[PDB]
């Protein structure tokens, strides 16, 4: 009676995590932490 | 009477501290400070 599945592994309860972890690459920029960011209404803003 | 064991030495009662001190030269690792630790419940971790 050990892991072997034959041999008494069929009670082991599964695990799964569903913190996804992402692969991806991606893309980084830092540009919102220097630039102004004003709150529009309209489709066009005017200054 | 003075510290020589036959002129009154056997009345000096035994001393010893009972901290071991570890000789061995042993092994530094620091892989445990930024990787990831999760907890698993089974026999096998799937993400």
């Amino acid at each position: 009676m050990g892991l072997t599945k034959a041999d008494g592994g069929y009670l082991v309860p599964f695990q799964l995590d569903p913190t996804v972890i992402i692969t991806s690459n991606g893309s980084l920029n830092d540009i919102r932490r220097f630039a102004r960011q004003v709150v529009a209404t309209g489709d066009v803003w005017h200054g």
